[PDB]
């Protein structure tokens, strides 16, 4: 067939026909025209139309939507958009027949956040978008910080474990097939989970342009094609579009990120951005369209010499498959190999050499903030690789990425410009999982269920169609008085300690609220321990095997010491720490059986140091802190609070469940001139989810004093409040002086320590 009059229509002539290798004979001839380049010149103005040209400077071009983007500048005495002053867009100004502002997502592979520092000298168009619209210092990608997991997260609002694109390469045991960047496999829909934006738009009557472009199509052509689609009549014209460039990723890989030879790739991108905004301007759409400039991840210095080889750790390297590079994923090469021992492989990869540039984890043991476990495509054995290094199986580029998503070099960019974004507004860094909701809002769509926190980015937008509401409590507490007698047992405040309201329990159970001089708790009669414990340590506070029963609680719903005596490997700790009692009288409350939780001795080293040393330090640095601590049960590693039937471990012979993790949420006043308990304004929060492990193999220095390794462990396991909420089915910060959207922003904050 032929593509005459069908080039880039919505034999094939569409922008993906190369990829599926299926275009017409003259697709290349007709559609990928390059003649005379991409720029109009004085001598071309009002030319007779010449069909061989790449773009046009004829009088009829605007109507066809196929002018070169500088046509009006060169041929009609108009200004480049970038040369125009910033002017506020208080409402969308759209041509006749437009019914919503269109969205254009301008995506740049490997665009590291720091690249913005290069500034309006190198990137004048981008810098104006940034300065004039809404921006953040950076945007955090998802882990693995690779292209495919991050593009589909942007599209879906989901963690890779949920959307299914767990890596650029993956093996699915159910399919028994592997997915790769190169190959036809990736086109099969079976790999792609969730509901991406283009489908959300279609299902709700909003027409979507294409989001993907064959590598063959030049960037200038991608822009021209989008601009031509925007000239289509109402019933044919999409409301949402995406541009993509493999730059500056491609050049990052060749030259590394910090090079002076990154200046030219960055100006070539800014040129394409300028083509887009000039193009929009001449179609009178530059104050109609919302534009998102966004990257998928950053870029780090990585060279051939900085490679760890598994062959130098494992004697049986030929019996394993490794997904290599800036992360590692290991599985048995052969199906029925009884010589395959993952316990042995992990031990063989643990703290073997002094400078070792990777750490092995079973996936359930990865920091919970990475949300990287609940998929059959994620191998049990993972290697978190040190920034600047690769790992390969056995023994041309200066850059790579893929590392832990809190690493500074992996951060990427966000800018929103247009009628629905705010004007000259800076917002705090946020995570790319949150954008799908925003893009939905920008298009009047109801988002499909996702991992963004809808409302947390309302501060990016001039107007908000979506108003978040706090979830309703699913179980009300009890407030027991003395209902029992010491002889009963066979064992063997608010103003001070609860500063943001009681956490709401969002599932069916039975729990009691408990008051004490030093702390308040919500005790669960199902799990035989608190779901949370809340206490406040003032800046100027002091640090200095009794277990006694709790009168307010039936022996039926209390733990016993005998169970710990009998469990050889399990000890116990306390959620409110005796070391922080206000008085020796108060201190006996800290030894109640209702304050007690099961802890491995190895973990007690971590927990005791946190409670006895770090909490004081934090209270000293931040002008007091409020701490809320508790247990987490996540045996199926889905990131969600477990029901009883999922719990796979109990204190021996008992019905006391063993937690997979212990959390803390540590809050103070952002205005540190105010104490934590007398804070008028915005809050400051840091949180962790510590794995409750029977050894400290994760910490290669753990034979040293706790001051040399505990805090590093805790920083690695930093978390968002939101992460803890999912894991506990609790809702926090319900009674503050702040708006609920502001609190949603606060619950999504991650303290990174970078
Ligand atoms: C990230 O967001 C996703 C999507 O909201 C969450 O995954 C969803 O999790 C729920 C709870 O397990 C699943 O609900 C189940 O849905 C099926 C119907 O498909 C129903 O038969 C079950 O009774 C239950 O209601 C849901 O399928 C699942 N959706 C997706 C796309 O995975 C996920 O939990 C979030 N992750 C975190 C850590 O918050
Ligand atoms: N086109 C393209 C390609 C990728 C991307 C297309 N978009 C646009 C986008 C925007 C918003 C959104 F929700 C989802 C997607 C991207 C956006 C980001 Cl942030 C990252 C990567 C990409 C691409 C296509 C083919 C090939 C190949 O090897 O054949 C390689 C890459
Ligand atoms: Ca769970
Ligand atoms: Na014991
Ligand atoms: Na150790
Ligand atoms: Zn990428």
């Amino acid at each position: 067939g032929s593509c005459k009059g069908r080039c880039f229509e919505l034999c094939r002539c569409d922008n993906l026909c190369k990829s599926y290798t299926s275009c017409c004979h003259d697709f290349d001839e007709l559609c990928l025209k390059t003649a005379r380049g991409w720029e109009c010149t004085k001598d071309r103005c009002g030319e007779v139309r010449n069909e061989e040209n790449a773009c046009h400077c004829s009088e009829d071009c605007l109507a066809r939507g196929d002018c070169c983007t500088n046509y009006q500048v060169v041929c009609k005495g108009e200004s480049h958009w970038v040369d125009d002053d910033c002017e506020e867009i208080k409402a969308a100004e759209c041509p006749a027949g437009f019914v919503r502002p269109p969205l254009i997502i301008f995506s740049v592979d490997g665009f590291r956040a720091s690249y913005m520092k290069k500034g309006s000298k190198v990137m004048p168009n981008i810098e104006k978008l940034r300065s004039c619209g809404t921006h953040s210092p950076y945007m955090r990608p998802v882990y693995p910080t690779k292209t495919f997991p991050n593009l589909y997260t942007l599209a879906t609002g989901l963690y890779p474990e949920s959307h299914g694109i767990v890596g650029n390469s993956m093996y699915d045991p159910v399919f028994d097939a592997t997915f790769h960047l190169r190959g036809r496999e990736k086109f099969n829909h079976r790999w792609w989970g969730g509901q991406p934006l283009w489908i959300t738009a279609t299902k709700q009557g909003v027409k979507a342009g294409t989001f993907f472009w064959s590598v063959v199509i030049p960037h200038e052509r991608r822009i021209l094609t989008i601009l031509q689609w925007l000239t289509l009549p109402d019933h044919e014209r999409p409301s949402v579009y995406a541009f993509y460039s493999e730059q500056p990723d491609f050049s990052g890989h060749k030259y590394g990120p910090f090079g002076p030879e990154m200046t030219n790739p960055l100006r070539e991108i800014d040129k394409i951005v300028g083509q887009l905004m000039d193009g929009l301007k001449q179609l009178k759409l530059h104050r109609c369209v919302n534009v998102i400039f966004v990257g998928d991840h950053g870029m780090e210095d990585v060279t051939c010499d900085r490679t760890e080889f598994l062959s130098n750790y494992l004697t049986n390297v030929d019996d394993i498959t490794l997904v290599p590079g800036t992360l590692g994923r290991i599985r048995s090469k052969f199906s029925n190999n009884a010589k395959y021992d993952p316990k042995a492989i992990i031990a063989a990869l643990t703290c073997k050499k002094p400078d070792q540039h990777f750490k092995p984890y079973l996936k359930q043991h990865l920091p919970k903030r990475l949300h990287y476990a609940n998929n059959r495509r994620i191998e049990d054995i993972h290697l978190l690789v040190e920034r600047r290094w690769h790992v390969a199986r056995k023994p041309f580029f200066q850059g790579d990425h893929g590392f832990d998503n809190k690493v500074n070099s992996m951060q990427t960019v966000f800018v929103g410009y247009g009628s629905t974004f705010k004007y000259k507004t800076k917002v705090p860094p946020f995570e790319n999982i949150e954008l799908y909701n925003v893009m939905c809002d920008l298009l009047g769509l109801k988002p499909a269920p996702n991992n963004g926190t809808h409302g947390s980015l309302n501060h990016l937008l001039r107007t908000n169609t979506f108003r978040p509401t706090m979830p309703e409590e699913v179980t009300r507490p009890n407030y027991p008085g003395i209902m029992y007698l010491q002889s009963d047992f066979d064992l063997g405040t608010e103003e001070r300690h609860l500063l943001y309201g009681r956490p709401a329990v969002l599932y069916r159970t039975r729990y009691d609220i408990l008051y004490h001089t030093d702390f308040e708790s919500g005790y669960s009669e199902i799990f035989l321990m608190p779901l949370w414990t809340s206490y406040t340590v003032s800046k100027q506070a002091e640090v200095s095997s009794c277990v006694r029963p709790d009168v307010r609680v039936s022996p039926s719903f209390s733990q016993n010491c005998l169970a710990y005596k009998n469990d050889k490997q399990m000890s116990y700790g306390f959620l409110f720490p005796p070391y922080l009692s206000s008085s020796p009288e108060a201190k006996y409350d800290a030894f109640l059986v209702t304050n007690m939780v099961p802890m491995y001795p190895a973990f007690k080293r971590v927990w005791n140091y946190f409670q006895r040393v770090l909490v004081k330090k934090y209270a000293s640095e931040r002008n007091g802190v409020n701490v809320i601590s508790g247990p987490i049960f996540d045996y199926d590693y889905d990131g969600l609070h477990d029901t009883e039937d999922k719990i796979k471990q109990y204190v021996e012979g008992s019905s006391i469940p063993v937690p997979t993790h212990y959390y803390s949420i540590i809050t103070s006043c952002l205005d540190f001139t105010q104490p934590a308990d007398k804070c008028d304004g915005p809050l400051s929060v840091s949180s962790f989810i510590l794995p409750h492990r029977p050894d400290n193999e994760e910490s290669c220095n753990s034979s040293e004093d706790e001051s040399k390794w505990v805090e590093e462990l805790m920083k690695m396991h930093t978390a968002r409040v939101r992460d803890i909420e999912h894991l506990t089915s609790l809702d926090f910060f319900r009674k503050t002086s702040r708006s609920y959207p502001e609190i949603l922003t606060l619950k999504t904050y991650l303290h990174t320590y970078e």
